[PDB]
């Protein structure tokens, strides 16, 4: 049957894995068997996840050294500004859709009570300076072993830049050594991209396994009030994709329907693995094989976007903060909701995509606003209710971000004329 | 001429074996007369230096050789070598179980007298770890596994990288080929440098082998007396039988001269003996496989690091003997079948753990714990285990040495069946 | 102002950062504002420090693999014994100047009281054997990730040596792989040196920010008895430079004023960052571009000197031990002071340059001689006083060491005929 699996056409095969996994998950959970799914099905999904994590640091280091050597510093600076401007614009929309859909569904019509008290807290206050200095790795070997994406990005860019300067120096020995070094990262990045392609042979089984477990454990819990939270958040995702990303792509002359079909492997993988960083090898290959984006762009914008994209956060916090407020009957005006989500968005920036993100962040938000989280308390209850569906929300939060990352990469690539247009011609 | 120059000018063929024999003799005399403390201070640091110089080479030599190795051979054959080497380790561990049970009962370990309370068996609770042990083969951060010195995920990452590299060197784009080849040369350049450094370290090895064996003999030599002398006897007979019967017959079946083999292995065996680490001997075992046995890197760069973590032979022998010793010491009745189930579960539980000093004592303590015996201080089983624990280094040397031998034997066998053995190294 | 900063001539610009920062620091501190300096000014200096730390492990690894390939093992061994002999000579002098200036200033005429009078009551010999064994890394990838310089030096030397053996082999495949490997380290070292050059465009801003903060916090605290401690220590530095380093440079035929002009960037960076290792990328680039030392020399001697140079320690311990003894009125003979300093110096070897060095070591010395460090006690009081100016002393301690490292590197390079004379001729 190993041969019957592989010879089935691979174009949609991963997407079959998703729907069949999700159905199998729901049925298994509804009938009690979510324990069996955890034992027998999930290790196959954990395997998919490990194989992709294995590739993240090599592919990020090697692609960005090769990439940053390939482009001049001035243009790299301009890509940096373009992708940040992009991420501000789209997070502004994400906050908007976060506020609207939460209120449309009017999340939280169940009843606990408390308004407080504090628990009066100040607190930190949230000083970014050390977050910024920490971008510079003090030991680039240590950042690789510890898996720190942002200091590795910084080291890869300066090394890549320096290499190109050396290759333009007069001394031949200097040019040849720098080029040998550049070739090694080219060889390594290339090998990593090859492995991704092989791992993606396994992906439909892995995608099946992961989505099955999530559905078996937390599917049965989407009912009543929490069904409206899932509905609101997923509507928010849908709007962010088909409005914010589609209009911006169209404004810049990219066919948005072509985009989605090229993104699907990145989007589904982001959905089940619930990690922007762990999806990077897939998102980066998609940017290469499918979108036709030059490594000079995506080797920077994608790993950067995996840590700074605020879109999924704004949607999650917008919906879940309202759910908590209505559940405990705390009056929250629209502007006050905006202030809360913005401080959670600002507080989240540096953090890379990691499972269990917004639930941890939501808990911080409730504490900093002075709410009582002691066990048994109404807010502890509302928080626990969100916590129990958190994976179902995490999948959507992660999936909307990688899509936004690809969109912003493709857009900036186009504005730089680093987008290969032949990849977008269909037969 | 100074003492430095006369030491190195002595022919190196047997010099490590003199380091072993003079080290062991020196050790015994020092201990019998009280001086084991001075040995620890003055003699032993030189052996520890040997141990560190070899450890230094394990991750670079294993990574670089396996990328080079896995690039040099096609995936299909690499799978076949994988299955061949696994089947070998099953066969030989069965023989190790067999001799472990036999030699233990022939010597009839125990007949010192305590009396124990309780059993058993096998509850308490198990539980299975096997799936997560397999998933853990895949490193989530290959830089971390290197920095943490994890051999089994480095084996996996090295193979995946090597395979990918030749695919790139066979593609059409010239830059893609040219980069992949540069990358391959970097690992080839590094691997070559490590094998050269091993060669340099082995000039120091007789001194190190001397220092290590002297220390172990001085501390635990005096403890081999009475009942415990029979534990040592049984285990070492187990080794001898496993070598001269199991490894010798298999080597003969596949047409390798078993006497030539031992002469070629001796440096790896002695190094395994004193360092008591399969992983830490790998640079020596891999160089023996190259210079002496004449095995292609496509074979031994895989089978040897894998064998350092999966070889069950030393475990079957240790557990076989010592489990009987505690049972007889506490007068607990143990049928031949009951001993067999215990050794097998200790063997199955041990798979995947690489060779590390203090292995069997830790595993033995687990085996007694899982069968429900009372290890509280003062108790008969706590007493019998403490007796084993005190000679454990002497047993550890034999346990490591038999495994690295079995690793070389299976590597040589698989290499021959693959026609990857250089016959010129063997012709008399 | 982005443009006017860069177009100002770079010749002296870092030293203006130091002087203006130090003046700015003192004034800001005297007026209460050392808190604002910590918030607004210091991150610019911390940024300077991180950018340099980033480069330490790559440049040390790569320069030494390349360097040890470029030169024969025999010469490297002689360079090793020459540089150690150099460090014994100069530390002997540093002990001397430590004892002299401490007593000249007669540090500690303030009055507490208590007397320990005990020796080796801790009690440890101590035992160096494991310290030596620890030179050999058990996992060179681990030592790199942990940033351990001395085992990386060891691994780099043998890898470099092995590489040239392979590049002399008959098999062309072996030769070509080894050369590819050697080119990778050559390419990386080259890139690091290029980046150092860029960071040093920022150095005046960084140097300003660092000296400003230190001056703002501890400048106000150097007064009364503690002013005599700082006076004593900095005179010791001065003498160690203008006497020990200058005479040695002249004995071997190097112009000492030319030397000083060339060393200044390493010296000022050593001064403000208070780390020999963190200054290494700057000290090594200075040895290459300015001194004209071959990489075969400095890629080894300089990282070694960052962990073995005892000059700053001998000076620090000499003065502060006397301050403590006089502050508590404990009679201390000149010979007894010598025995204490040497055991502190022997105890310090192998530790690389790190901020907060001597304060920790002083605390051990007081403890190991049996003095009472419990809160409120005189020695705890005298120790706390030193502790509060420690940064001002640390700057001077690191700056004299990096100077001595460059001095000894240049001497060995000259005796090995690996110094390029065209850089010195003018
Ligand atoms: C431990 C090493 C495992 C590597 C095994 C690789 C799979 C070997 O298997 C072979 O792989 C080829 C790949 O094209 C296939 O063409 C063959 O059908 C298959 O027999
Ligand atoms: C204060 C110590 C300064 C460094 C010591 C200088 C060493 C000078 O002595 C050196 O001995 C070598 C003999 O092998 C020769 O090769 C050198 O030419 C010679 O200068």
């Amino acid at each position: 049957l190993l041969r019957r699996y592989l010879d089935y056409p691979v174009l949609w095969k991963i997407l079959w894995g998703l729907v069949l996994g999700a159905v199998f998950g729901l049925i298994a959970g509804h009938f009690g068997y979510a324990g069996a799914v955890k034992t027998y099905i999930k290790p196959f999904g954990d395997l998919f996840v490990r194989l992709l994590k294995m590739l993240v640091m090599p592919i990020v280091l090697a692609s960005l050294v090769v990439g940053a050597a390939s482009i001049s510093p001035a243009r790299l600076g301009r890509v940096g500004v373009k992708i940040v401007v992009y991420y501000l614009a789209t997070s502004a929309m994400a906050v908007f859709f976060g506020l609207i859909v939460g209120r449309l569904f009017n999340v939280g019509a169940n009843v606990n009570l408390g308004s407080g008290t504090g628990k009066a807290i100040e607190a930190q206050p949230p000083s970014l300076v050390q977050t910024l200095l920490n971008i510079v790795p003090t030991n680039p070997f240590a950042s690789l072993a510890k898996g720190e994406v942002l200091p590795v990005i910084f080291f890869a860019i300066i090394l890549g830049i320096a290499i190109t300067y050396l290759m333009n120096r007069n001394e031949e020995r200097v040019r040849k050594s720098a080029e040998t070094l550049l070739r090694v990262f080219d060889g390594l990045a290339e090998a990593m991209y090859l492995i991704v392609g092989g791992v993606m042979q396994y992906a439909p089984i892995g995608v099946f396994a992961l989505i099955a477990y999530v559905m078996a454990e937390q599917g049965v819990r989407v009912v009543g009030p929490l069904a409206k939270v899932v509905g609101a958040v997923y509507t928010g995702l849908f709007l962010q994709i088909v409005i914010t990303y589609f209009i911006l792509l169209k404004v810049f002359g990219i066919d948005p329907i072509k985009f989605i079909r090229k993104a699907k492997d990145a989007m589904i993988t982001a959905f089940v693995t619930r990690s922007s960083s762990g999806t990077l090898p897939v998102t980066m290959r998609v940017a290469e094989e499918e979108m036709g984006v030059d490594k000079g762009i995506f080797s920077f914008t994608l790993p950067l976007g995996a840590t700074i994209n605020m879109d999924g956060t704004a949607l999650y916090q917008g919906v879940t903060v309202l759910f908590v407020a209505n559940a405990i009957g705390h009056p929250l005006t629209l502007g006050q909701q905006l202030v809360v989500v913005l401080t959670a968005v600002l507080a989240s920036i540096g953090t890379a995509g990691v499972p269990g993100a917004g639930a941890i962040m939501l808990a911080m938000v409730l504490q900093s606003v002075g709410l009582d989280l002691t066990p048994g308390s109404p807010v502890a209850l509302a928080y626990a209710m969100i916590l129990g569906i958190d994976a179902i929300l995490d999948m959507g939060r992660t999936m909307v971000n990688v899509t936004g990352d690809l969109a912003g990469t493709v857009i900036v690539a186009k504005t730089e004329k680093e987008l290969d247009e032949s990849k977008w011609i269909s037969h």
